[PDB]
């Protein structure tokens, strides 16, 4: 199994799941012309796209490649129904691709009807997880976002978090900006730079690694409470997570 990523836009990523057959998974494609040049540059098959969410950088693309494949399975949410959608999938669900079992699951948060994809170890979580950092709330509530992070940090940890944009070193830049002297977030900080001031790609990541780097995955870590609680005296677990989302929100 090769995993695959394609750039669109300014900072969108498409992965593309491909088996020794040949045979592959689109997720998230955006635009179309991208992926229809790899896919005739590496004798790919297209077999499904999976749709995290409705946003436009997301499911642009869809229509061309079903034009092109039209043997293709658009698996989605409900709030994608509407945009080329062919098996519309909800929380506990699951999608057979390339003979793998993807568990869909519900993340609500940066859109109410977001989803991830799961099949041990590709997580596909969209604009819900990044590399250090969340999506920005658009639709979903911060106890949202709260109960779908806590729902992803709960999978194992050879979890590989194959998200959709390059967020990692402005995530990163944020948190030293909230935890400063954290050795660990300066560690990664420091190599997330690295890559990027070669235009390297910083994902996937290593879920068991984001667990030390990404303060948002830290709501409960005393460290973080108390750089919180100086600010607002703030009680409640969703309470930190929302200040601390409101924060990067202008950050
Ligand atoms: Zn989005
Ligand atoms: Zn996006």
């Amino acid at each position: 199994m090769n995993l695959n990523s394609i750039p669109a836009f300014d900072d969108n990523y498409i992965w593309v799941l491909n088996d020794e057959a040949g045979r592959c998974l689109i997720v998230d494609p955006g635009d179309a012309e991208p992926v229809l040049n790899a896919i005739a540059a590496n004798n790919w098959q297209p077999e499904a796209i999976f749709l995290t969410h409705h946003h436009h950088d997301h499911v642009g693309g869809v229509k061309e490649l079903v034009e092109k494949f039209p043997q293709i399975v658009v698996y989605g949410p409900q709030e994608t129904q509407d945009k080329g959608t062919t098996q519309v999938v909800k929380d506990g669900e699951t999608a057979f691709v390339l003979g793998h079992e993807f568990s869909v699951i519900a993340t609500p948060g940066h859109t109410l009807g977001h989803i991830c994809y799961f099949s041990k170890p590709y997580l596909f979580c969209g604009d819900t997880l990044f590399s250090g950092g969340c999506g920005r709330l658009f639709e979903g509530t911060a106890s949202q976002m709260y109960q779908s992070l806590k729902k992803l940090s709960a999978l194992p940890d050879d979890t590989l978090v194959c998200c959709a944009h390059e967020y990692t070193l402005s995530n990163m830049k944020f948190a030293l900006s909230i935890l400063p002297h954290d050795l660990s977030i300066n560690d990664y900080y420091r190599k997330v730079k690295e890559l990027r001031a070669k235009n390297q790609i910083t994902l996937p990541v290593i879920l068991k690694n984001e667990r030390q780097i990404n303060v948002f995955l830290r709501t409960e870590d005393i460290d973080l409470i108390n750089v919180i609680n100086e600010e607002t005296l703030l009680q409640q677990p969703e309470e930190r997570f929302a200040w601390l989302r409101s924060k990067k929100d202008r950050f």
